[PDB]
């Protein structure tokens, strides 16, 4: 007995165009201690990335980038590791955001590392260097003293920028690689707008706010809306686009029973669209090893698997790129966590991404504004919102090496230019007209 809601696709309410390199993952720089990880020999992980997008961005940084030390002969990055990363990026078709050690390393070491990266990976595949991860939190791990402020950071950033550009005159940069805030990200954009390609921000649905639950994770985040508005103002005031270079559901590798659940797939897929509709250039979900929130879990020795969050990213992958249209929801007060995104695809077909994040309400969606004859739906499903497994998209799990294709396509009940789509509570759908 579903909530009956109306969705009006207005193909004339033009939103932002989703770039083809929108999707991405964030990893710890420490993973590069192991040259077998980001390697042309790591076909399994390479396969998982190709499935998330023919283009995308691998971001390497995180808290371990303050403890990772480049050497041409505490974790150590070797020329072998950088050489193997170039071969990895060749197998995936993805571009690279590469963190440099501004926390504990020297300008001269960062310049040397940046030179070897540009020499091996090249200007086409290297999107940006980043000078430190979350510099606003250096003072909390003692990487800097408590007195460290934006002024001190700007001094450090300039010293590193100068040293790297002497070795790498075409070196591209992004920063400041943390959450939107007025004490760091606004002044950074103002001072360094001529020295960076784009602004890099982070976002965790968990706050410092009450404890994170599946219930909480499905609701709007006023902090997210605030931070996104901040980044749009910085883009208006400076011309700098923004990318969400580190994101996931909960901090410290995630929360067992939230981050590792089917709920995370609905949250992650919806987030991708909410940020793309705000004009974000892209996203990088943080992950690695077996962390609770990792899209892809595993190791080269034991192999890799898609975790539930991966399936939300997979729905985005299958929607593909294009321009977002108006998709207005009515009669939805009793089903308020249903979200919907309409997309004019690059191939000229209309697509709708629906996230029924209501944990108790089934919906009946009356779709108008699509003058196409017919549509098919691929469902994003698990039997409970807190399932750690049993997740499918298009009636299939993702297999070894990111192997996926749909096994259940279901024609959409259509008649007189109106379509009716049923969705279970805590489910997602991709409609292709
Ligand atoms: C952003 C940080 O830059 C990340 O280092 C940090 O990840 C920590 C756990 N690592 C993994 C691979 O699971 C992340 C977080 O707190 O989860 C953010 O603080």
């Amino acid at each position: 007995s579903p909530v009956r809601v109306g969705l009006s696709v207005d193909a004339s309410a033009l939103g932002h165009t989703i770039p083809p390199d929108y999707t991405g993952l964030s990893y710890e720089q420490a993973q590069m201690a192991n040259p077998n990880y980001f390697s042309g020999a790591n076909t399994q992980l390479a396969g998982f990335l190709r499935t998330l997008g023919r283009q995308g961005v691998l971001r390497i940084g995180g808290n371990t980038s303050e403890y990772t030390f480049w050497n041409r002969h505490r974790e150590v990055i070797t020329p072998e590791a950088v050489n193997n990363l170039s071969e990895f990026l060749d197998k995936t078709g993805w571009k690279l955001i590469y963190g440099l050690n501004l926390g504990k390393g020297t300008p001269e070491n960062a310049a040397d590392e940046a030179a070897y990266v540009m020499e091996t990976i090249g200007a086409d595949r290297l999107l940006a260097f980043q000078l430190g991860n979350e510099p606003d939190l250096f003072y909390r791990n003692g990487i800097r003293p408590a007195s460290y402020d934006f002024a001190a950071y700007a001094g450090d950033w300039q010293r590193f920028f100068t040293a790297i550009r002497k070795r790498v005159p075409n070196a591209p940069f992004a920063g400041p690689d943390t959450a939107y805030n007025t004490k760091w990200l606004v002044p950074f954009a103002d001072k360094f707008k001529h020295d960076v390609k784009f602004i890099s921000s982070h976002y965790y649905a968990e706050g410092p706010d009450p404890s994170m639950t599946i219930e909480r994770l499905m609701k709007p985040n006023p902090r997210l809306l605030g931070e996104t508005a901040g980044l749009k103002q910085v883009e208006a005031d400076t011309g700098l686009p923004f990318r969400l270079t580190e994101t996931n559901s909960c901090y410290q590798g995630g929360k067992q029973g939230v981050s590792d659940t089917f709920a995370a797939a609905l949250w992650a897929g919806d987030l991708m669209y909410q940020q793309a509709a705000a004009g974000s250039t892209g996203i990088n979900f943080h992950g690695g090893g077996y962390g609770w929130y990792t899209p892809v879990a595993g190791t080269p020795e034991d192999g890799f698997i898609a975790r539930p969050e991966y399936y939300g990213m997979l729905l985005f992958a299958q929607a593909g790129a294009g321009q977002l249209l108006g998709a207005k929801l009515t009669d939805n007060s009793a089903a308020p966590l249903l979200t919907a995104y309409a997309l004019r695809g690059t191939d000229g077909r209309t697509r709708i991404a629906l996230f029924n994040k209501n944990l108790d309400a089934d919906v009946e969606v009356a779709i108008s504004g699509v003058a196409s004859p017919s549509g098919t739906v691929l469902r994003l499903e698990a039997p409970r919102a807190d399932d750690t497994t049993d997740v499918t998209f298009g009636g299939a799990p993702v297999g070894a090496s990111g192997s996926w294709s749909p096994l259940v396509q279901e024609y959409v009940p259509g008649h007189s230019g109106q379509f009716v789509l049923h969705m279970r509570k805590a489910s997602g759908a991709l409609l292709e007209f």
